């Protein structure tokens, strides 16, 4: 709020960064075009429109298949010194294998926002995998749910090879994967997600999975193939200056009360929000407190997985955007976990014992502000973690926008709630950095209002506001006015 | 240890307790007079002689039954403030319950004892049981493994009320229980106790058990007789300035290495080892870790049962001896629970990365000088657990001394180890007092040298040298001599 509060670019190390992000299936439209393949996404939309909020789908999304050399433009205006976006999956290879051929459509699309970035002066920071499967690969062996653990694991090693291949020469900094955590719990937990699978009893469109196991194993196939792609870079494509690492989904944790058992509740809820998919990469073998109570339902690695997965990563990415109370479930007959997440034997709570909530309510049912959270996961990550280079790979909210309260163009550029969230989380990053984080970037999440998965076209997280009413002309809000100021001045 | 460093009884409170203590089994002997009915250790001792290490018993002990005026006179010499000693079950109740009848003799010896330690100014701090099961009970139904967990129960309580009903006038100070851990893992783990049970392929009298249990049933028992023990005290007998508890035995932990996952084995051996006996009378059940670990082996708590159980003490006893580095240990295919205490899946180990011990040794095979562990327990019993009023129940050192290496009468009164050994945990306890600690008192384990359960009469505990050559004549050890010179001065 106060004008000596507002972030000021000089704030930062001069080789700071800050840009945008998106991803593939949110914004590229185009999903049947150039010998693109289907994907999870384009099959569970069509089929089943019915578990999409508004029914939507992103056949088109922001249009940006057609129309990088705009996003391009904006971000230059905007003076960010980076982009991250990722790559279609079955756009590159339309059977998701290699015998099934590189569309050369595809690889030519990517090459050409690359140059075009570098040409603005734009690092590109290009992340493998967002989610988009190839419908494929899911058909012929569940995708990520691969009981082998070898297909799913080629198969997506081959994929990174062919993205080294072609733009390797490019591209400084790579992303295997982005949220690992929410993929897994929400395809196959919660299954409100592609391809919607779910324990049966549970609300979902194929209640004849295990939410109890599947997002264990989709999660380890996730591991195998992070470490296996990265044993091809270092091996085959790295380069002095070059980086590579994955990004993870986590909301702060809070103890609910004064007693020890929230704060071991809080230990539990961390373990399985960032440790289940950070631990094995930094020494190799998820959490203690994973094993000891997922046991079997969470597969052991062998001693050359735990090798190739420990210190797989030059970087690390933190998607941040709430965090939640985390109050205490004791072990006892009165009590089966239902969900994976339910492993943690903890609720997690918006309103603390005060009533109050955590943080001020964003719009969106979800996001709640609480910039404190960040700065404790950046101190975890500094103290326990071995204080890697860290990049906030996302971070924003979403202005709800529905065709029974529809959000005025007007309203949606002024997007104040969506500047202020931006500027205080900056901040947080300031202070994080002199006590010794060793933070060095910030993206803000969603260059471009698009698909938000079952959520549909019902939020707006753009810094940028695009029209679908008129050619999905870009429009920047007061938020992506500042991001320029601040960038420049 | 500087002069300047040496304690002096004004460092501490006026109202702080200084005292000696010693346990039935190990000092009374008459094992078979004035109708005192057989005990597990008298079976034990007298059946497999070839599972103590001299093949001793303790028929005589330091033959205390008969002795104890002498007893009383070492402590009024000394300025002791109080006495900690237990009462033997199976001489008060020959057959271990009502229907065997009280037994004359065994009323009359504590009501002497206790009344003559009260004429001296001596305040007695009265444990109810220590190890010495009636025999009868054991071939009843296995004492402790009682696996209705009732008759065992009833038994003790009825025992407990006996002493309330006899004693309840004169004592202010009751402990139901003394090393709960110790007596189930050593007695049903490893077995090296009576009755010497251990899971078959072990090496122990009886390897027809289940070392991973066995413990945890003995141990259950344990805390629903003293829930009822305490209910039964707190409804008929406590008076305004009386109090009642137990205590346990503890080692203290320091993680092996600087990696996080050391810190979390060190948490986990804190909870093993303490927090097993612990958590269930301050909370009503038992460490989140080791249900989580031994899983269906750790007996569940009925409503009425944690209710009864939480907060079931006025003050709380600590036996303090050594510490531990504690080194992690990954659940994996390739590692297996042996016995109960290898549930915390962490080593407990002498010496740390540098192959230097913790502490110095100080002569038997398993106490290494580290007074900071003490430190660390009273700072985790002040922050962590209520901070309660404590009460080092139990603090020592034993000189080796054995057929092969005797130790001679004069160096064994020289025992300047101890000495010093007993002034640094004293000079702890006062920097603990200054931080905050509940502390009230500390009580010198073993007035008396005396048996020594599986180790015999190889090992000399005592401030108070015994010579058994002679009449079991009591002579005062350096140690003894400090004391008494800091009680008065």
């Amino acid at each position: 709020l106060s004008p000596s509060e507002i972030p000021q670019r000089d704030w930062f190390p001069s080789d700071f960064t800050f840009g945008a992000a998106t991803s593939a299936y949110q914004i590229e439209g185009a999903w049947n075009e150039d010998g693109k393949g289907e994907s999870n996404w384009d099959h569970f939309c069509h089929n089943h429109p019915e578990r999409i909020l508004d029914g939507s789908n992103s056949d088109i999304g922001a249009n940006s298949y057609h129309m990088y050399k705009t996003d391009v433009r904006l971000l230059k205006e905007m003076g960010m010194d980076a982009y991250r976006f990722s790559i279609s999956w079955p756009r590159i290879l339309p059977k998701g294998t290699k015998e099934g051929g590189i569309n050369p459509d595809g690889i030519k699309y990517y090459r050409n926002l690359i140059n075009l970035l570098l040409e603005n002066g734009i690092e590109p920071y290009v992340t493998i995998f967002h989610w988009d499967v190839p419908q494929a690969l899911e058909e012929k062996y569940g995708g990520f749910l691969d009981k082998s653990h070898k297909s799913i694991v080629e198969d997506y090693t081959y994929f990174a090879k062919v993205c080294f291949d072609n733009f390797g020469d490019k591209v400084k900094n790579w992303l295997t994967f982005n949220d690992p955590q929410t993929f897994t719990s929400f395809s196959y937990g919660t299954g409100v997600f592609a391809p919607g699978r779910c324990s049966p009893g549970l609300d979902c469109a194929y209640p004849t999975g295990n939410s109890l196991v599947e997002p264990y194993t989709a999660g380890h196939n996730i591991l195998l193939a992070h470490a296996e792609a990265v044993d091809l870079y270092n091996k085959h494509y790295k380069r002095d200056d070059t980086r590579i690492g994955l990004a993870f989904d986590v909301m702060g944790r809070v103890p609910y009360g004064t007693s020890f058992l929230d704060k071991q509740a809080e230990e539990r809820s961390w373990d399985i929000n960032l440790g289940w998919f950070l631990e094995p990469v930094v020494r190799g073998d998820y959490p203690f407190s994973m094993r000891s109570l997922a046991r079997e339902r969470l597969p052991f690695f062998k001693d050359e997985q735990k090798e190739k997965l420990a210190g797989s990563y030059n970087m690390l990415g933190l998607n941040y955007y709430t965090s939640r109370f985390s109050k205490n479930i004791d072990i006892s007959p009165n009590y089966s976990p239902v969900l994976n997440t339910d492993d943690a034997y903890a609720s997690q709570e918006v309103n603390g014992p005060d009533g109050k909530p955590i943080g001020p309510p964003m719009g969106n049912p979800w996001i709640y502000m609480y910039p404190e959270g960040l700065k404790d996961l950046l101190m975890i990550m500094k103290n326990k973690y071995g204080n890697p280079p860290i990049y906030i790979t996302e971070n924003g909210i979403g202005d709800v926008d529905t065709k029974e309260t529809p959000l005025p163009m007007e309203a949606a550029l002024n997007d104040y709630k969506r500047l202020d969230y931006i500027q205080r989380h900056i901040a947080t990053l300031k202070e994080s950095i002199d006590l010794g984080s060793n933070v060095q970037g910030y993206f803000a999440w969603s260059l471009l209002d698009n698909f938000e998965w079952f959520a549909g076209f019902t939020e707006r997280y753009g810094i940028v506001y695009v029209d679908r009413n008129n050619n999905c002309t870009r429009y920047m809000k007061e938020s992506a006015k500042w991001l320029k100021e601040f960038n420049t001045a």
